[PDB]
């Protein structure tokens, strides 16, 4: 069997270069090296040199998620849609998503919720389109409803209220019934409710 006669580091950190037998053989992420206990002396098998190559080239597609997430905050289906396009194999996807969660670099609950605040601060879009969004995002729906807690009536009417003055202005050139009409259809394909219209319509 081969026996590793030296590691080095690399010039950067976190990698390793493994000589075996006097030469160089192959370079392992740092928990690759620790997940098979490489050090001076250890022999190896194929099928190990093998397994190390397999789990280094996962230990990789972890690395960059690391780089990915220390840019902005992601969903965990734009994790599993950015490991999807660097063409990362299928069965790495999971234990990946896992090990990120398990370290907790993902969050979904805590993303949804920013989400709701980061709308209610710079958007007009009532409960309905935000609960689209998010499902859309992967979210679950006990996720959603507790971000939409946000979302009160009164947050709801002011936001409402808003649009409603901005849909009125928008379709001053209609009549009456039609006017109003656009306006309250307006609201519903914003995802309030109609009980919302019938609580700010004197205003």
């Amino acid at each position: 069997l081969a026996k590793i006669s030296k590691i080095e580091a690399q010039k950067r950190k976190g990698r390793y270069n493994i000589y075996l037998d006097g030469k160089y053989a192959f370079p392992v992420a740092e928990s690759v090296l620790i997940q098979f206990r490489l050090m001076k002396g250890t022999e190896l098998d194929e099928k190990q040199i093998a397994a190390i190559a397999t789990a280094d080239q996962q230990a990789k597609a972890y690395s960059r998620m690391l780089d990915y997430l220390s840019y902005q905050m992601r969903t965990e289906s734009d994790i599993v849609k950015k490991l999807k396009e660097i063409d990362t194999p299928e069965e790495f996807v999971e234990p990946i998503l896992k090990k990120l969660r398990g370290q907790q670099l993902i969050d979904d609950h805590a993303y949804a919720a920013s989400y709701v605040r980061t709308m209610i601060n710079t958007d007009l879009k009532g409960p309905g389109i935000i609960r689209q969004h998010l499902r859309q995002k992967g979210i679950g729906e006990s996720d959603i409803d507790d971000a939409l807690t946000q979302f009160t009536p009164e947050v709801q009417a002011e936001l409402a209220k808003k649009l409603a003055l901005k849909l009125f202005r928008r379709y001053r050139n209609q009549p009456e019934r039609r006017r109003e009409q656009k306006v309250q259809q307006g609201l519903t394909t914003k995802g309030f409710s109609s009980s919302v219209y019938e609580m700010i319509k004197d205003e």
